[PDB]
């Protein structure tokens, strides 16, 4: 349990081709994508963000990872901000595996939308968040606001586009904007903690709630998924596969063998 | 194969113990509850929608049942409405009933009458079928389904003229604003509509339940997505990766999902 | 009024017929269903759940009951979920839902998996010092994508709900109370005199302003059938005026509607 | 009754201050606003918004009135668009004006002018009445209730269709899509409004407060909610 | 120490019997109900004036931000035949400039509906919160309950309608009912800084955020505010301009000459 | 100008590389994706989806490309269905795409093909088009877009017939409901697709985009939301307040605002 939680973990390293960031994979699944772009706080670019695009692609495809986190290189930044990013914004939504925003230092503007759109985010005591849009003249209107919103609330939402100021892990953490405040030093320990008790748990699970959870503020794009999951796993019962079986075995469909459950 | 959707159907009484309605079942599947006051064109009393609802609720765990009727007794009134709030209980009941309920109208449809055939996910009408709303006109009105879901159906102006002005509409009126899906001849109207129920019993149960919930889905936000989500629970628990909390729990041991395959 | 708010509770057993639950009736409106099998830490079986679906009709329906609690037998469990793949307990979340009476969870000790989503479907949570909160199906193969889900992060905020459904942590009481998850808690000893104090808070209050507040706050949740609730109770109110019994009246009378009367308002 | 609903209609002015509109009522119920400038077939500029604006609101608070017209001056046009974007302000008291507003269209309902002939609770078209939309066309667009509520009208493809292209509709094409009610003959074009108008008029006026509010629920989300919800607090002062 | 600068109000009262209005040099406007005896409660006329106040400001090009308090120390509004403040809340709702409530006392009832539809709640160290309706039989059902859900949460929102208690200005706090607390004293200096820091971010931004935040909870009627500062921001752009300029120019609109990005 | 409409249209072949789709481009801006196995009646495979997720990401950031047209090879199908959830992505794809997508439907367009052509912002049919779901009926369903977003365009009574009966619906039938926006005769369907493109190739390439997200709006929620305010930042940016963000950052001095108005 506990100690299994806290066993060290070894990254191998999957960043052969990448410039602007580092692509890592431990054997019990985790991937990592670690934005490496220190000299700027690791503020993205529309390279950084074609280049997170695809390795979340692979973490996607790779049936050996699990669980994705997020995270800007060294232990000043996250990422302070930037418009590719909304492919990105959406491809971390409908990611069926959980992603898990690693934050030590700044998580600001777009970098601090980026953070949110993860579904978990584990803060270090030095982290500060906010956004710049209005001070700097641009803004996030989409999931950096309404979603903002389903997180904090209309006020404090209000509060934290209108004026720009910049909140610190203790502020994040009483708000509800992030999980968890750990000390730096912890941040990659229960950052990995975290999604260890994940793996453990039902990956179709996950990714039903997932959806589930994505559809309360999607509306249709948000049944989508949810009717997707459903689709998967009718084919994985038996009614679900009389249908190819039909083919297969050259006949009429029979579902009147079935039952109906109230 | 028509010979088959076509061929004759044979009801099986089940009305012991009721008094407005008519409940029977068919050989192949088909449940018909019938209100069975004609003398006042088949308005409900509080009465008939307790017992309508008792029926539907044993139409929804009957296993042989697959598609559900809903009619009212001769050939001039479905139902003219509340004679003249339990209702809203089965409207609610209409809905999430995880089988397809369909509307057999002949005559009136007027109303709380009108409200229930719109509920039910289709409308198959004789040439005769009447329809329309009277809130309104009596001072009273139905600000749920009755209103929102008719505009899902209709559209926004349709439904506004429909409530607002309480005209009466006749079939080829229905149909043309989309109200019900076919117009046949009065004296054809079971033979039809049992053809519409057994094309639909020719098809998965479970991806008919899916669909339906997925369709009221757009429509009731939260509640919607508990049907949806529980239907995909459903699912989930007749897979191999859904049984095995099951079977570790019955097996004194901790449940192993490592034993499954991530899927993108 | 502490004196009246704090006053001793006379409870009337109304369990006759019930194997799963006890249910119970207060002198001033209070119904009280009570899960029964504290062998197994509440959880429910599915006689358990069409026992509660009965015993919560009979309280919508009884005129004298305004309130309602949802407990579980003794102090270390609530409800900790279903017991050892029937759904009959999404019927009983809905029938939770569309009560026109306040529902209130009374946790002393667990409220996990199923157990958790139904303390979640009350109106409020009284939580006692002792109360431990968490979902379990990730962790057991199962979930519940309905109302435990997106309700949920309706109280507690997206963040929060993930946390909650990805991980099957278990939360204390200070946990579940600053984030929002219970409305108070109380040491385990007053859990019942507290809850009651809640509850005749309610009571001081219009039933129909209840009914309508509540038909209003599920109106942000569940679309249509949220307008549906909503719209009864408009329908309700308007046949108690006199424009709405003008219809009845003329029939009653034979006469065609004369709406003419009544002002017609900005 | 027909002979009821055919009689005569009286109109009795009430334009007095007013630049570009007329505002006339009826003593049976009807409040009636004309777009009066035919010279650019009734295109609205700023001052013709704050004109009806200010009439919809005499209109709302005139308690011997339950249905209001709007209509163009003349038989080409009801509204070809604007000439400031104040005619959201209108939109949105249309939308939530507790009486029933009735769209009377003889000839061009285009661009900003077709969104308001949408947005009215009903739309009685003449046989010569033209509709569409031409942001595009121009560089510019309504992506509020000109889009998400055309939907709601005439579908998701029909509402693209109208608005990637930019097409001009008959009053035929108009009616079979569900766009407007009923098309009538140009000379019958009032004598058929006013009916419909009265025929609301016979009805409760609470009941067609509630709907409309209900109606418009499926759409606006919590700010419906609150026009259902201020209803109910309504009703429940009569209790 | 510009935010904390004083503050010169120029007095725009004169014709209002039931509010003061005044405007800042600065850019912010103030409305101010003026019932001292009644605990700042409104009566039909006190929302009439309100709405005419409200409208001025919107059309005041030098006004960037409003605020809405109660008269005195002891109250901001105690509540509450015409339901014109529906209206009222309405207009606060679609203003495009932030609107913050700025309350001492009592907001209770009616009162309590007030602060919230505002933007931001600025609250004094005395301030206290909550409804009374059902204590009356009547009800706010409308962004009164649904609305709050989205601050407070839905268990928060039932108990604070459910009991009608009153809440304090660190209960209020600690739910995300209010925006901050401050001394009594320091009210009209915190609210006026917090003005003054979005008086110095973009209007443009502001609004077209504002909207956005509503667009999360109001359906098409939030929708039609957000296209509409699209509608807006597009007539301010080179191909927003051509339709105008074709025209002066006498010349059909050619908008092949633009780019089509993705 | 109709003479334009009916110009000729060049086809450049942009399909190197690709195995089951062709890819073309016009001169004038048309960028064109064939579902190249009409052997299979153009049934899609999970290499064919990879293949058209690409090729609309290409025509999606091909500056010279304003409206794409999605078909199927020969007159005999547009997509016949599936032949393996990859198509989501896709489906999601057409959705979000800033430019007008148009299905050209010849034959037919069944089940997975069928949701394929209703996710197209235009359906132009030829004569001989026929349409259906099959879920049902060989155990399947799409509940996602392939219901709510139908009933978004045929009305509930409507979508709840297509998908519980699974019946196929003829070039009328369709053009009647509302499912596609034309019908048109089959020698023809490549001319007055064509022309329907070019009608909205004359129209702000920027305003088209936006009304696009403005209609996904009504029904994608907050994912909606993301649409819509992305392009209201992108014409941000094109204004000069949104300009002195940068230019401030560039002129090495601190943004100013105040120089711009605060309209109502």
């Amino acid at each position: 349990d506990e100690t299994m939680l806290y066993a060290p973990v070894e990254w191998h390293d999957c960043s052969e081709g990448y410039t602007d960031i580092r692509y890592e994979k431990s054997t019990d699944g985790i991937a990592k994508i670690t934005i490496n772009r220190p000299q700027v706080r690791n503020a993205f670019r529309p390279l950084t963000v074609k280049e997170m695009i695809q390795a979340l692609a692979d973490a996607r495809y790779d049936d050996n990872v699990g669980v994705i986190i997020l995270t800007g290189e060294g232990d000043k930044a996250f990422c302070a901000g930037g418009l590719n990013v909304l492919d990105f914004q959406r491809q971390i939504r409908t990611c069926p595996k959980p992603v898990v925003a690693m934050v030590a230092g700044y998580s600001i503007g777009g970098g601090h939308v980026l953070h949110m759109m993860c579904d978990l985010t584990i803060a270090a005591e030095n982290a500060i968040f906010g956004q710049t849009g209005p001070k700097v003249g641009s803004f996030d209107g989409g999931w950096g606001a309404s979603y903002m919103a389903r997180i904090v609330g209309q006020k404090k939402a209000r509060e934290i586009w209108f004026l720009c100021r910049q909140y610190d892990a203790q502020q994040a953490l009483d708000m509800g904007l992030v999980n968890t405040v750990v000390p730096l030093a912890d941040l990659e320990k229960e950052t990995v903690r975290w999604c260890r008790e994940m793996l453990q748990n039902s990956p179709m699970a996950l990714r039903c709630l997932k959806a589930a959870l994505n559809a309360d503020c999607d509306g249709q794009a948000g049944l989508q998924e949810l009717a997707g999951n459903a689709t998967m796993l009718f084919y994985m019962t038996e009614e679900g596969q009389e249908g190819r079986n039909a083919f297969n075995q050259k006949r009429q469909p029979d579902f009147s063998k079935f039952k109906r459950n109230p």
